[PDB]
């Protein structure tokens, strides 16, 4: 780790304060008065304070005129020595932000005639764009500094297909980096690429989605979803797999697009499709990764494309996949990672404006609330601009229908509300939700976009961890059990979740409205419900485990709120006991289409539960007030919960609906709240083809759900 030889050090830690560090053994030589020099500049520096450090003597100096960025500055000691004025913590100040905030567009602005290149590098002193092209002439042009610390250069000619990089000079060190706003990149994202608009046409217009509680989210990874040999899809592990119609397994069961459509899901949530690190796009089968290692936020991941070498190909295919899903009435949700980047030190952010895009602790070191190395400082104005810019771009360029914010809690509320405004204006009805876990990131608690602040973020949903653990059992204790696994201690919390988690008697609200409660019992994180239950219930047979998992599904799917289903959950997806499969092999992560065949009947139960929810608005009340007015608990025991939806005049096709969840293998009788004859729609055996009529009482045999309804 070599470096530029310097007499001593000097940094701009604030708009008008320069910190001078002098090596210990030079303390009596390199001494005050110090002066700031530049072009015509040469002013005095007042010493506000001075004190010794481990191996240096420090001076906190003050300048009369605020430092002017973009020009190389020199600080001179009385001894005559000099050093270049480097960048300090000044970059993270509100004053710096307000002085250089730029509201225009950044990146490569293409025209067949010419391309304008723009990059925000306020603390830099020089910048250039580096152009290269497969077997063609490479050229590097100096860029000019305009207002708001923006560097630009216009290159005449058609730059389509041209690769580009930015060279940014900070603290006299030039760094090469990919444009933060790169909309196309080379294999493995080594360089950005300029491409003319692909003229993609969206031919499947969708009306704005009605309301969150009307959705059914299906979480899937593009590789997992079709990589299995028996998947029935040609483009295994690629964007195009989901475009294949009427595919089926070897035995003839539905698979792929046809399958997802058949299940009745409304939104397909995809794990990260922006370019990420972790899979060598040159040898994709050699490694696996969920994709939570952000490299380029504005470009698609290359391992999911048929050809990662051709810049345009991945864009074409992701857009086709999305358009096709839309043709078949399916919407798309993008998992986005604006809480951190892969390898902060070599990131486009850090190489362009050192120390600006990442939060630091009170000691000046990069914070690590995300737990993976760095926290993007969303509150910095150009960061907020970036996240908002990115969200609107994926909506406009890729026509998606919503976003799942990975570690939403790391983002600040103002940024979230700022992007929400722009996002909903660009696409009414889109879903916006995420994991608002409270994390140790340097932000006042009321500013975190966490669950605890849900009241200030209307229109934003949160994964309901309370409802999740209430049903399944604590996810951080293998043996911990939930209601569905037989623990009566969580029955009340479960009832609360069934009511939308917007307040239940002595229980404080989890979220203000049900549209903000993302209800689920499984996701890509942690053990699958099946493996979790398997650890907590070591002595239970497969048949009973299956009834319990189907039971958890009924609870979630018949609960007020927004149902969320992990891909494969419908058929007891197992990961061989692996808790965190972020980099595990395909044998571990693949969607097992063989298992989907084996348990096609169970899958069918989930399908009927979804159809039930869709056919009856009683399960989809839009407000905590309506719920308070149509939902009531009739029984709450350790293994038995019964609730009913009433006064469904012009709400539901049915007059009254009773749902009973039983979490024990024994048999029991349950008295209805009246003597009117009801229809037995479902029981532990599953939905009944021709609903028989029962009266006053009903048998609840074993683990499962019994549904009764009264037509009007
Ligand atoms: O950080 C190490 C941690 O990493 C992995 O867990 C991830 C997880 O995959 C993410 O989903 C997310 O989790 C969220 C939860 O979803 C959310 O509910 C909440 O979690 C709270 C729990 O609900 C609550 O019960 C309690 O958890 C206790 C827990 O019962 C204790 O057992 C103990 O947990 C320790 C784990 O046993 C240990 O493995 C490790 O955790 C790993 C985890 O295994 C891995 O899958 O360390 C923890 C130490 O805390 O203590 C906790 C807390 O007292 O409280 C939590 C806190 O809200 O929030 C989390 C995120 O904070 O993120 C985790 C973290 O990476
Ligand atoms: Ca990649």
């Amino acid at each position: 780790m070599v470096s530029i030889r310097r007499s001593f050090e000097a940094y701009v830690d604030d708009m008008n304060i320069i910190t001078v560090l002098i090596p210990a053994e030079q303390k009596e030589i390199m001494t005050p008065p110090f002066r700031l020099e530049t072009e015509i500049t040469d002013f005095p520096l007042a010493v506000r304070e001075e004190y010794s450090l481990e191996a240096k003597y420090k001076y906190v100096c003050v300048s009369d005129h605020p430092v002017t960025f973009g020009k190389i500055h020199c600080v001179r000691a009385s001894s005559g020595h000099k050093t270049d004025l480097q960048i300090g913590a000044v970059i993270r100040t509100a004053a710096f932000d307000d002085e250089f905030y730029y509201d225009g567009e950044l990146g490569a602005v293409y025209t067949a005639d010419h391309t304008v290149f723009k990059v925000w590098a306020p603390a830099a002193t020089s910048a250039a764009v580096k152009l290269s092209h497969p077997n063609k002439s490479g050229r590097t042009f100096q860029m000019t500094r305009l207002e708001k610390g923006v560097y630009a250069v216009t290159v005449t000619g058609d730059l389509h297909g041209y690769e580009y990089l930015f060279c940014i000079c900070n603290n006299s060190e030039w760094m090469e980096t990919v444009d933060q706003y790169a909309k196309a990149v080379t294999v493995n994202g080594e360089k950005g690429v300029v491409l003319r608009p692909d003229q993609m046409k969206w031919t499947a217009p969708l009306k704005p989605f009605s309301h969150p509680v009307d959705a059914v989210i299906y979480e899937t990874h593009l590789r997992d979803f079709s990589i299995h040999e028996n998947s029935g899809m040609i483009n295994k592990g690629k964007y195009l797999a989901l475009t294949e119609t009427d595919t089926q397994t070897a035995n003839g069961s539905s698979s792929g697009l046809a399958y997802v459509k058949e299940l009745g899901v409304t939104h397909v949530e995809l794990l990260p499709v922006n370019d990420f690190a972790g899979v060598d796009e040159e040898k994709p089968l050699d490694a696996y990764n969920w994709g939570y290692n952000p490299l380029h936020f504005f470009a698609p991941e290359g391992s999911y494309a048929s050809n990662p070498h051709d810049p345009q190909t991945r864009k074409t295919e992701l857009k086709q996949m999305i358009n096709t899903l839309h043709q078949h009435g399916l919407r798309v949700i993008l998992d986005v990672v604006f809480n951190h980047v892969y390898k902060r030190e070599n990131s486009p952010f850090e190489k362009t404006v050192p120390g600006y895009f990442f939060r630091h602790d009170e000691c000046g070191k990069p914070s690590n609330g995300t737990g993976v190395g760095n926290d993007i400082a969303s509150e910095r104005r150009m960061a907020r601009k970036f996240i908002a810019d990115c969200v609107v771009y994926w909506l406009e360029e890729y026509n998606v229908d919503g976003f799942r914010f990975d570690l939403l809690g790391i983002l600040d509320i103002d940024t979230v509300l700022y992007m929400k405004e722009k996002a909903t204006k660009a696409k009414p009805g889109i879903l916006l939700f995420g994991e608002g876990w409270d994390l140790a990131t340097p932000l006042p608690h009321e500013q975190k976009a966490a669950l605890a602040n849900a009241p200030r973020m209307p229109g934003i949903g949160f994964f309901n961890d309370m409802f999740r653990d209430a049903v399944k059992g604590n996810t951080f204790h293998l043996k911990a059990t939930g209601f569905a696994l037989g623990n009566g201690e969580s029955a009340q919390a479960v009832m609360h979740g069934i009511a939308g988690s917007s307040g239940w008697k002595a229980l404080a609200p989890i979220v203000p409205e049900p549209s903000q409660s993302i209800n689920y019992v499984e996701s890509h994180d942690n053990h699958t419900f099946w493996d979790k239950m398997s650890f907590a219930l070591p002595q239970e047979n497969d048949s009973r485990k299956r009834s319990r998992q189907r039971l958890a599904v009924a609870i979630i799917l018949l609960a007020q709120g927004v149902p969320f289903i992990h891909s494969g959950q419908e058929f007891f997806r197992t990961k061989q006991g692996v808790e965190n499969s972020y980099q595990s092999s395909d044998s571990i992560n693949q969607l097992d289409w063989d298992r989907r065949e084996t348990f096609k009947e169970d899958v069918h139960y989930i399908r009927r539960l979804i159809s039930l929810r869709k056919a009856h608005p009683a399960f989809r009340l839009r407000s905590a007030a309506d719920i308070q007015r149509h939902l009531e608990c009739l029984t709450l025991k350790e293994h038995l919960i019964a609730y009913r939806l009433y006064d469904l005049d012009e709400v539901d096709e049915w007059k009254d609906i009773i749902v009973i969840h039983h979490a024990s293998p024994d048999s029991v009788e349950w008295r209805l709240p009246n003597d009117i004859p009801y229809r037995l729609l479902c029981d532990p055996s599953g939905f009944q083809e021709d609903p028989t009529e029962i009266k006053k009482t009903v048998a609840v045999n074993g683990i499962g759900t019994v549904i009764l309804y009264l037509a009007s």
